[PDB]
DNA sequence: GTTAAGTGGTATTAACATATCCTCAGTGGTGA
DNA sequence: TCACCACTGAGGATATGTTAATACCACTTAAC
C-alpha cells in the first residue's frame, strides 16, 4: 500500500545523498559489494533511483541501500582505497544456433556438448540460452 | 509407505551493448 | 592587441532494449 510512496520518498533522499556524496552508480555498485559481497551493476542502481524495478525487487534492495547510507557517512578514504556473469552472443553464433532450430526443438545433452564445442561456448552457457529460446519461443 | 532430493517448467531479475545526455575543455567571430 | 560568449566535441556518466541467469513451483523418484 503506502510501501509504494514509502520506497518513493527513500529513492528521492537516495538520490540526493549519492549526489551529494560524489559517487557515481558503479561506484555505488563497487561499494555495494566491498561492503556487502553482492556486487551490484549500475543499471540496477539507474532502474532503482528512476524506481523502475518490480516491487519484490524494489523491496530487496532496500536494506542493502539503506546500510549503505547509514554506514559510510563516516570515512570515506579507507573504503576507497561477485558479479552474475553474463556473457553474450555474437551474432553469428546466434544465426548458427537459430540455424540449428527449426529442426530439433529440444535436443538432448549428448547434442548440446557437441554444439557447445563446435560454437565454442560454455555447456551452461548454452544449456541456459537453449531454455530461455524455448521460453520466448512458448511466450507466443 | 512416507519424505527428501532431482528434474523439468515458467516467472522474476539483473547485467550487457548501445543509445542519450551533462558538463567541461578548446577554438574563434565579433566587438572593444 | 584583449574578452567572451557562442559553439561544439569528448569522455564520463546516466537511461534504454534486450536478453543470460537465477529463482520459485509441480511432478516424479530414491532411501529406511
Amino acid at each position: 500500500k503506502a510501501l509504494q510512496k514509502e520506497l518513493e520518498q527513500f529513492a528521492k533522499l537516495l538520490k540526493q545523498k549519492r549526489i551529494t556524496l560524489g559517487y557515481t552508480q558503479a561506484d555505488v555498485g563497487l561499494t555495494l559489494g566491498v561492503l556487502f559481497g553482492k556486487v551490484f551493476s549500475q543499471t540496477t542502481i539507474c532502474r532503482f533511483e528512476a524506481l523502475q524495478l518490480s516491487f519484490k525487487n524494489m523491496c530487496k534492495l532496500r536494506p542493502l541501500l539503506q546500510k549503505w547510507v547509514e554506514e559510510a557517512d563516516n570515512n570515506e578514504n579507507l573504503q576507497e582505497i561477485r558479479k552474475r556473469k553474463r556473457t553474450s552472443i555474437e551474432n553469428r553464433v546466434r544465426g548458427n544456433l537459430e540455424n540449428l532450430f527449426l529442426q530439433c526443438p529440444k535436443p538432448t545433452l549428448q547434442q548440446i556438448s557437441h554444439i557447445a564445442q563446435q560454437l565454442g561456448l560454455e555447456k551452461d552457457v548454452v544449456r541456459v540460452w537453449f531454455c530461455n529460446r524455448r521460453q520466448k519461443g512458448k511466450r507466443s
